[PDB]
C-alpha cells in the first residue's frame, strides 16, 4: 500500500513465502519481485540503490524496465513479513489510468508467480457486504464525543441533531459487536426514537451500526446505552429482504448517558439529554 509521508508519494511493499510441508521453514529461492508503475509514475533511483548497495543488503539487484521495478533476492523470510520501502514522484500526471500490479515469484518457477493489484491514488469506496448481497459506502473515520457531560448545550445538540445532513436521532444500547474484513458490525437494540430517518426503524427492533477499524476515537462499550446521531440510513436491499446498515461518519455524534444514577455530576447530565430529547420529540426544530 501506499503512503502520503507528511510532493514525494512512497511504496511499502512487503512478501513472505509460503512454507510448504515438503519445504523448510527456511525460506525461498532467490525471488524476484516485480512492482508494475502505473503510466507515468518514475521512481526514487537513489531510494532503491540504498537496500541493495548496503552490504547488510535486504537485496541483491535493481532494475527499472518500463513500468517495472524489479528487486531481486537470495531468499524471502517465512518466518515473518520482509519489506521494501521506496519513494515514487508523479513525475507526470496523465488524466485516465488503470492499476498496475506487485507479482513476486521464484525465479526458477514462472508459474509460482502470485500478482496483487493496487492502486496509485488513495481513496475510499468500502465494498460492505450483508445478507450474501455486497452495496458499498463510503467511509469518514468516526469522532466520539468526551464524556456524559461537556456542558453540552441544548440548542448546538440540536442544530447538529436537525442539522440537514443527519436522518436519524435515537438511543440505542449495543448487544453484540463484529470485527470483520476492514470493519466493525455493532447489533444494538433501539428505545425511543426522538427523528426518524427515511429509512424508518421499528422500536425495540434490533439495528446494524458499522464504522471500520481503522477508527479509535469511535469505540464503543458492550451493552452500554448510546446516544447516536446517525447521519445515513443505508438500505441495501438484497433478495426481497431489506435491511439496514447504519454508517459512522467522522460528522455521526456518540454519546453515552448510563443508567446508573445520583453518582455525583452524573445526574446533571440527565437535565439537559431528557430536555433536547421532549424537545425534537414534540417540536420538528
Amino acid at each position: 500500500d501506499t503512503q502520503d509521508i507528511e510532493d514525494y508519494k512512497r511504496i511499502v511493499a512487503c512478501a513472505s513465502y509460503k512454507p510448504s510441508r515438503e519445504e523448510s521453514s527456511s525460506g525461498s529461492s532467490h525471488a524476484v519481485m516485480d512492482i508494475s508503475l502505473p503510466t507515468g509514475i518514475s521512481a526514487n533511483e537513489e531510494d532503491l540503490k540504498a537496500l541493495v548497495e548496503g552490504v547488510d543488503q535486504l537485496f541483491t539487484d535493481y532494475q527499472i524496465k518500463d513500468g517495472h521495478v524489479i528487486l531481486q533476492l537470495n531468499s524471502i523470510p517465512s518466518s515473518d513479513f520482509l519489506c521494501v520501502r521506496f519513494r515514487i514522484f508523479e513525475l507526470f500526471e496523465v488524466g485516465f489510468l488503470s492499476p498496475a500490479t506487485f507479482t513476486v515469484y521464484e525465479y526458477h518457477r514462472p508459474d509460482k508467480q502470485c500478482t496483487m493489484f493496487y492502486s496509485t491514488s488513495n481513496i475510499k469506496i468500502q465494498k460492505v457486504c450483508e445478507g450474501a448481497a455486497c452495496k458499498c459506502v463510503e467511509a469518514d473515520c468516526g469522532q466520539m464525543q468526551e464524556e456524559l457531560d461537556l456542558t453540552i448545550s441544548a440548542e448546538t445538540r440540536k442544530q447538529t441533531a436537525c442539522k440537514p445532513e443527519i436522518a436519524y436521532a435515537y438511543k440505542v444500547s449495543i448487544t453484540s459487536i463484529t470485527v470483520e474484513n476492514v470493519f466493525v458490525k455493532y447489533k444494538a437494540t433501539l428505545l425511543d426514537i426522538y427523528k426518524t430517518g427515511e429509512a424508518v426503524a421499528e422500536k425495540d427492533s434490533e439495528i446494524t451500526f458499522i464504522k471500520k477499524v481503522t477508527c479509535t476515537n469511535a469505540e464503543l462499550v458492550k451493552g452500554r446505552q448510546y446516544l447516536i446521531m446517525g447521519k445515513e440510513a443505508l438500505q441495501i436491499k438484497y433478495n426481497f429482504s431489506f435491511r439496514y446498515i447504519y454508517p459512522l461518519d467522522s460528522l455521526t455524534w456518540i454519546e453515552y448517558w448510563p443508567r446508573d444514577t445520583t453518582c455525583s455530576s452524573c445526574q446533571a447530565f440527565l437535565a439537559n439529554l431528557d430536555e433536547f430529547a421532549e424537545d425534537i420529540f414534540l417540536n420538528g426544530c
